[PDB]
């Protein structure tokens, strides 16, 4: 690895999911792809959230990615800011097509239509439903692989409800899995919070979000939404239903949806990542620990046959484990190899270590020598992977917990913001005076999340940051990646 | 209900079975449909078989992009002449026309194999085994059937690369068995193995082998599944090369193989095995296997025992590994349950009376037969277990009979129309020009007879010196041919 993290972030960036063999360039400009390292990660987190999801009664499906001219247009709101991000399909061959046909970049106007048509009763209520599939985000921005993609993976969970209350309740639900999934997979403390009148979803009530912050750059990224919609998609599609009790009465339905998608991966990158490679938390990891045998230079015949002792004994205890025996390589060689892919632990074996019932577990993120017993092979290692875990989100936390403070100024609001830090201000919460905001901080700091448990009670009768409009909450603010 | 039949018209009752199942919902493009949970659960039922044995093969899951560049494509001359006219083009960035339209994958060729000519640089960088599940876009024109002929259907693409042509070979005939065991071990569907002709093979490759299935209502034939050994012909195109181990500074080129299964398996499982009472889905990919539904709606204290009746049930048969549902929605009839789960295809309906309740009974309903048997409540997690299995195999054994009585032999072209038109496919001995593949298409329909496949075992040995069904070229083997989706 050439490139240094503190240095140059977006070259270094470049180098390790390349070095790590996680993503490749394609040719179409936006394009990347997923390589089976990086994909093994992917699949880590829908093995996770579907599971928790189906728990809350959720179940998987798939819809058209095809639009019609039709029915973009069919909800406003939805279509005024969706307009220049999303890509049309005019001809197939050298023969046009019947209408201009557009690309997904969110399948709320293909499932609402089709949620009028099954939702007939109170009885067919609540509806469920999510998909992991792709979709075309049409944006002129700079991109870069996992955070901004025009072509990405996610997941996107629509639900209709009877009521705002249980509509509400599942709102909250699902933001917390978004937190379990970066704090409790990916160790990476994120702050849930809702969005502005700004940012929020279009057409929508309001967004819930969780924000995690990347060190390297001073810059805060959206790890997920979760939005209700209320009424608003309802009202638009038909969505209606008849009153249990009340005969003839017909009520509109509550809706929500929610998403996440492959960024997960890429916020991974930014927050553990250093100068030797990527780090994978051994929640998430693809392999958690490689063997690899040491001091070869004819009893090599017994290591071998040691290194697949400690493969097998990792393997009924249900760890991630892969042997690196290639002849064609060294030891050192290995070494780099697999700490540029991130696994958590090497496990090394030399000669008179096998034969003194004793190996070195090496940490990949602190590069700390550990030498273990033959007989606690499953249960130090257990033990460690467990440690590297939480050591990862600890070293997370004090970064965030140090680069995210308070500022009721504007001055001193602008200066903390220059030190690459993160603020929570007091916000009146207009447009009109956010977009000021962006325009004095310069690239300019855009609004993040209105946090659910900010650091410090706004003073009553304290204005905003514009001195015009009195204060209404602290706003998180900062740059945005 | 279902206000179809499906020998009056197959069409309609095709319609009615996937909609009030709850598998296929319409969208507003033809050609496009949406796949509910109940139908998405038996592709993902498909999915972890696939994906097991594939890992036990060595291939990797990935994920590639969706877009095509205009210079990729054009590499392989071949393959795209042969693709172009059902290739989407997006062409629109909002109301703004791009300066260079970029195309929609109808298969992951010129995708993959650029970024393969990268990673391929030494004989240690091989095999290179690489899946996807994804979807694709194949905008043809003509008439679309739900999961049979869709526009955009979801589906599995391995892409392998080998140094040597045996294990390229080897790998054709491993995945094409995967695809038989998809058909046959799970779907109860039996297949007919085979190589496709040089005008139905894929375009720019080697030879394409594939699966065929029979549909007895339709008397048509169908493709289930396709297996290519690409050859040379693609990392030739895309300088896929690795240098030799021995020989210095000799480059050679990589075999490469590629083959596919889509959302078609649902399609030709519900054509086969649906019924004139709903679908009919078979145990091994039953998302629920059985069902139990409380019937019998006076006592509210009994009622309660009822219920909970039937979570012991749910609750013993789960350690069996059968998958149970219990359907205690206090909402719905019993009467309603009974016919909304057979539309959906339950192999076995478990009832539970009060009367059955109060007397160590219980009625067990099959999906395939109808046969209403009462059993103890003793053998509950044996018996039921013993039904599933028989109705995996009298599926599958109903459905191996209709091949065998619609798949014959003829050695003229007037034998061949006359079975073809009693709903049969038929077997003929073919010469193998495209020409000719052409002149039966023509000749059969004057509702064209299409080759399907050149099984590998056919029904006869060709004679020595046999002829073609034209008459004007000698007999190469025997080919399966007759109208086709
Ligand atoms: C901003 C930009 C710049 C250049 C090109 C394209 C794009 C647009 N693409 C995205 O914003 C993007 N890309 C990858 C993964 N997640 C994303 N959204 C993030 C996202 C979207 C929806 C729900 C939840 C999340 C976390
Ligand atoms: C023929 C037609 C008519 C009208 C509109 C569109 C289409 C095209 N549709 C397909 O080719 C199709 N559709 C769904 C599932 N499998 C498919 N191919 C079948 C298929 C392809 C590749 C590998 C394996 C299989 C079994
Ligand atoms: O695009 C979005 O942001 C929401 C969340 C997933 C579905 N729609
Ligand atoms: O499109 C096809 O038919 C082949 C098989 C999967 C990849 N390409
Ligand atoms: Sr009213
Ligand atoms: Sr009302
Ligand atoms: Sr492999
Ligand atoms: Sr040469
Ligand atoms: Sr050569
Ligand atoms: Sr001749
Ligand atoms: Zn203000
Ligand atoms: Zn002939």
């Amino acid at each position: 690895l050439e490139a240094k993290k503190e240095e140059n972030l977006a070259d270094w960036y470049s180098q390790v999911i390349t070095k790590s063999e996680m993503i490749e360039y394609h040719d179409i400009s936006g394009c990347y792809i997923l390589r089976p390292w990086a994909y093994a990660i992917w699949e880590a987190i829908k093995d996770f959230f579907d599971a928790e999801i189906k728990k809350l009664g959720v179940e998987n499906c798939y819809f058209p990615m095809f639009v019609s001219q039709s029915a973009l247009e069919k909800e406003k709101t939805h279509v005024a800011d969706f307009a220049p991000e999303v890509a049309w399909v005019t001809r197939s061959g050298k023969t046009e097509l019947a209408e201009p046909i557009a690309i997904r970049p969110t399948s709320e106007t293909v499932m609402y239509p089709a949620y009028a048509k099954w939702v007939q009763s109170h009885r067919d209520l609540p509806i469920k439903l999510n998909q992991w599939c792709n979709v075309v985000r049409w944006e002129f921005k700079h991109p870069q692989p996992f955070l901004r993609t025009r072509e990405f993976l996610w997941q996107e969970g629509h639900s209709a409800f009877a009521t705002m209350e249980e509509a509400a309740e599942e709102v909250l639900q699902i933001l917390d899995l978004y937190a379990q999934v970066y704090e409790e997979l990916l160790a990476i403390p994120v702050v849930k919070g809702r969005k502005t009148e700004k940012e929020k979803f279009a057409g929508g009530d309001y967004t819930t979000t969780i924000e995690a912050f990347i060190s390297a750059s001073g810059r805060a990224i959206q790890g997920g939404t979760s939005h209700h919609l209320g009424q608003n998609f309802s009202k638009m599609f038909e969505i209606v239903f008849e009153d249990p009790k009340i005969p003839g009465e017909k009520q509109f339905a509550y809706q929500n949806s929610w998403g996440l998608t492959t960024r997960t991966i890429g916020v991974m990158t930014m927050v553990h990542g250093d100068n030797m490679g990527l780090v994978l938390p051994p929640r998430v990891a693809c392999v958690q620990v490689v063997i690899i045998p040491c001091g070869i230079t004819e009893d090599k015949e017994a290591l071998i046959a040691k290194c697949n002792d400690y493969r097998r004994r990792l393997l009924s205890v249900n760890i991630r484990v892969r042997a690196d025996l290639r002849d064609n390589y060294s030891p050192g060689w290995k070494f780099n190899h697999w700490e540029l892919k991130g696994v958590p632990i090497r496990l090394e074996v030399g000669p008179r270590d096998m034969k003194s019932c004793q190996f070195v577990a090496v940490r990949r993120d602190t590069g700390e020598k550990l030498t273990v017993a033959e007989n606690e092979a499953e249960t130090k290692l257990q033990a460690i992977l467990e440690d590297i875990q939480v050591t990862l989100f600890t070293r997370a936390s004090e970064d965030l917990k140090t680069h995210m403070v308070v500022a009721n100024t504007m001055e001193d609001f602008q200066k903390i913001l220059d030190s690459g830090k993160i603020v929570q201000i007091p916000f009146c919460g207009e447009i009109d005076c956010e977009d000021w905001i962006k325009k004095t901080t310069a690239m300019g700091a855009k609004s993040l999340c209105i946090p659910f448990k900010p650091l410090c009670e706004l003073q009553p009768g304290a204005k905003c940051v514009c001195g015009k409009n009195p204060a209404k909450y602290y706003t998180l603010f900062g740059r945005s990646y």
